């Protein structure tokens, strides 16, 4: 029920699964993994 990798992520719409390994990349505008 969340976003995926390389998916347009927003600050107000942080749907990206931040509980797994999906975090809105700071540099890019697309969600990235989490080392």
């Amino acid at each position: 029920e969340c976003l995926e990798i390389f998916k347009a992520c927003n600050p107000s719409n942080d749907q990206c699964c931040k509980s797994s390994k999906l975090v809105c990349s700071r540099k890019t505008r697309w969600c990235a993994y989490q080392i």
